[PDB]
């Protein structure tokens, strides 16, 4: 069928989400439960809000999500694309921004981490 | 405090609008592109973000998804919001542009960087 | 034991590259070999020079390297580590940078891709 | 006629480079003076490594380098193109990619950075 975001999902990280229904905007809310952090801090189960792509309602449509970190400063943006194979195995591939937090303009340059995650249906 | 909401242009000369951030940091706007990596007209397009909201920092970080009415594809900014020497507030942001494939062995392909400045207006 | 770059390596997009022996200030060349394209163009082998990091001779290695396409008006680069499990099996894990040409300065803008890629020894 | 990489430039950062002439097959060195650094360490002149692609001899060509800093475990590449306006002055407009060291393969995936710049001559 299409390639929907709704449901539960994991990744090559161990990370889990779970998205909600998708709205006639493309519009979802959900949560992001991180595998892994950058230092010691207890991770917390964070917020994430989203669109997907309607635009020639495709079967393998593009999306995007911002992740509020709720134990960090920091903010993570992922986007991707939702494909589809013929037995009907889904598999978002994604490529991520991690923002942290600065004091001063100065130090922007090194406030961005890049990488990328694949993942696959629970 | 360095606050979202309100008129913006970028260094491209694009323009968004985002409302009132809410108490979990949540807020909607609009955003029209100067610039389009194709000949289709550009359309006024819905975005939607969150702002950290921890320590509620005077320059805090934040993220939004562009859910472009115009392509099939998907930009997400992320940047802070800084209160520059002059005392004009500026956000610094890089962005990740989607674009569709059709087949999952162009997905390679599919993902562009940059960055972009926005000033108020 | 220390993770070595000089050899053949292989990609997970299929792509092969050699790397020749890497001198003591750390620099070395080699060919690369796409498995993918952009377009239709005939791929052809390219030339790829770079550097690993030597401070403190780490037995994993920071490395960065340039191909210059011979195909394309294209550069890519590539920069990553090389790691080890006790049992020898090396594997490079890389985030990669792809400059396109432009006409007009006014398209800088969308010129610039990034993915990853992981390598192993064939 | 065209935008030549060699020579002296500084950046948006205040970061200096110096390039060397550009072989024929477009292989360049040269030195690499970062304004900025993540860390305490005192910064040290590095060298850098780098082609242009001469593929149809543009007059605004792509290229990209490697640094190799000597100061950190770490290693910086940057990609992008130079340009040239009618009065004949250039620019480089980069993007780079930083990458850090990390113990164990497990923490991979926070090592790498992302930025941009752009370069202007110093005469
Ligand atoms: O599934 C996936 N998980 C990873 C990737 C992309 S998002 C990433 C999780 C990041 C959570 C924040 C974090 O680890 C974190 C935790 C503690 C921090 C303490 C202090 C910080 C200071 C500056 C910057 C930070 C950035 C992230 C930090 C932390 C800091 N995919
Ligand atoms: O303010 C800023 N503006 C730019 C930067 C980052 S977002 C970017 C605007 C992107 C508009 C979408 C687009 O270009 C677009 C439009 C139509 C397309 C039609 C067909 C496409 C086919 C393949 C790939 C595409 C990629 C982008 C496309 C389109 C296509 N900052
Ligand atoms: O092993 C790996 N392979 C891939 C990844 C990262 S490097 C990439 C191979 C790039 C080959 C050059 C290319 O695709 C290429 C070739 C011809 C082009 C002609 C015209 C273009 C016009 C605009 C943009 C381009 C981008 C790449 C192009 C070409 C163009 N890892
Ligand atoms: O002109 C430009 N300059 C900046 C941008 C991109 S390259 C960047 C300079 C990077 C110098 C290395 C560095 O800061 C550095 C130095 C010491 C470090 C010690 C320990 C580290 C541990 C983890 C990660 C690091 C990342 C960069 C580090 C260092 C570390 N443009
Ligand atoms: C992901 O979900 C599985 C069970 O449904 C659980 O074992 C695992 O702990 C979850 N991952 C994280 C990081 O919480
Ligand atoms: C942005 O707003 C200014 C002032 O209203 C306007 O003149 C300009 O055309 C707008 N730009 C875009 C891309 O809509
Ligand atoms: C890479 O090497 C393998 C094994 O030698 C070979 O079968 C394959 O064709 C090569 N790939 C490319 C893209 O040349
Ligand atoms: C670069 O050179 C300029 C003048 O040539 C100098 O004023 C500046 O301090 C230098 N920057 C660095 C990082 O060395």
């Amino acid at each position: 069928r299409k390639c929907s975001l709704t449901g539960k999902w994991t990744n090559d990280l161990g990370s889990n989400m779970t998205i909600g229904a998708v709205n006639s905007r493309g519009e979802f809310t959900g949560t992001y439960t991180t595998a892994v952090t950058a230092t010691s801090n207890e991770i917390k189960e964070s917020p994430l809000h989203g669109t997907q792509n309607t635009i020639n309602k495709r079967t393998q449509p593009t999306f995007g999500f911002t992740v509020n970190w709720k134990f960090s400063e920091s903010t993570t943006v992922f986007t991707g694309q939702c494909f589809i194979d013929r037995n009907g195995k889904e598999v978002l591939k994604t490529m991520w921004l991690l923002r942290s937090s600065v004091n001063d303009i100065g130090d922007d340059w090194k406030a961005t981490r890049v990488g990328i995650n694949i993942f696959t249906r629970l």
